[PDB]
């Protein structure tokens, strides 16, 4: 009902996944009506990218923000999640390099490192997107849609043809609320295909990659020792990436999130899509926390 920031500033360290690089990541309070904004300071003067959905590129294997001139932070969904999660509408986030570390492969370390920073509840009305219309894109045979519903409903099917990733877990639905996120959600890990690192790596991708950072499956198995954290852990992160890639616009949604094969691309270009029809879509704020669905009540 009311908006939200970090009590303090923390930092973390780790590597991008794509640029091999060491990177520094500083997360920072922010007042009211500020935003979600991302800051290269490894740049001077530092350059700032306020989280929007007509800034991002699909073009990594990842979700970029991108100013006009195509300067870009990369790999921001994982992070961006995570502020969804908790639902933080404003706060800085530096980094000293052109990508967010990738930790663990998942949104839990961007969790645990905003939960120590404590959340700062402020004294003007939180926003957020109320669906108030079907709209729908597509790609092939991959189609993302929202529809009007009282809550935040994502249902994600993957289609990988793969013996490591049994069919009996290609698909996963949930109603959302942060004690869920993090429960369900947040520890699900990024995967990649051993098959397919020569070739990105001959690219300048995944310079990064580690057993640390990620599911490493070859033709026939996960070679991870430990396994997964969960059976179905890959349509989960799926699911991860896709509510990092709808918190672009820097608000929550009311609505029902469905999408069968979506990515970063064509989840960009439902949310566009949607932001497009004025008659799709409508801020509303929360005089009382009764008429706030239960998929927000703070964690
Ligand atoms: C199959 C593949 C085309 C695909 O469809 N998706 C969808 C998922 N994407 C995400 O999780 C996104 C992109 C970013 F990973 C953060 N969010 C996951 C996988 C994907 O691109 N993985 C990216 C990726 C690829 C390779 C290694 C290695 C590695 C490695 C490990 C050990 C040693 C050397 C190298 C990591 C990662
Ligand atoms: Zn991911």
């Amino acid at each position: 009902i009311k908006q939200r920031t970090l009590k303090r500033i923390v930092q973390a360290t780790g590597v991008g996944l794509h640029t091999g690089k060491k990177v520094t990541l500083t997360l920072r309070p922010a007042p009211a009506n500020t935003g979600v904004i991302y800051r290269r300071t490894d740049l001077n003067p530092p350059v700032d990218f306020p989280a929007d959905a007509k800034s991002v590129r699909d073009t990594m294997l990842c979700t970029c923000l991108v100013n006009e001139h195509d300067v870009r932070i990369s790999t921001v969904e994982h992070l961006n999640a995570a502020l969804a999660g908790l639902g933080i509408d404003n706060i800085v986030i530096e980094v000293n390099a052109p990508e967010i570390p990738i930790m663990d492969g998942s949104a839990a370390p961007f969790v645990y490192l905003l939960l120590d920073a404590g959340i700062d509840e402020l004294n003007c009305a939180k926003k957020f997107v109320r669906i108030k219309e079907t709209v729908r894109v597509e790609d092939g045979d991959k189609w993302a849609e929202f529809k009007p519903y009282n809550g935040f409903s994502l249902d994600f099917t993957i289609d990988f043809n793969h013996p490591a990733i049994d069919s009996s877990n290609q698909r996963y639905a949930m109603n959302f609320s942060a004690d869920a996120f993090m429960r369900q959600i947040s520890r699900a890990r990024t995967f990649g295909f051993m098959r397919d690192i020569e070739y990105l790596q001959s690219r300048g991708l995944c310079l990064g990659g580690s057993f640390d950072c990620a599911i490493v499956v070859d033709d026939y198995r996960v070679l991870n020792e430990d396994g997964l954290r969960f059976e179905d852990e890959f349509v989960r992160h799926k699911m991860l990436d896709a509510i990092g890639d709808l918190f672009m616009c820097g608000h929550n949604i009311i609505g029902a999130f469905t999408a069968y094969k979506s990515g970063h691309a064509l989840n960009n270009k439902l949310l566009q899509a949607v932001l497009a029809k004025q008659e799709a879509w409508e801020y509303v704020t929360f005089q009382d926390d009764a008429e706030l669905p239960l998929a927000f009540k703070a964690p």
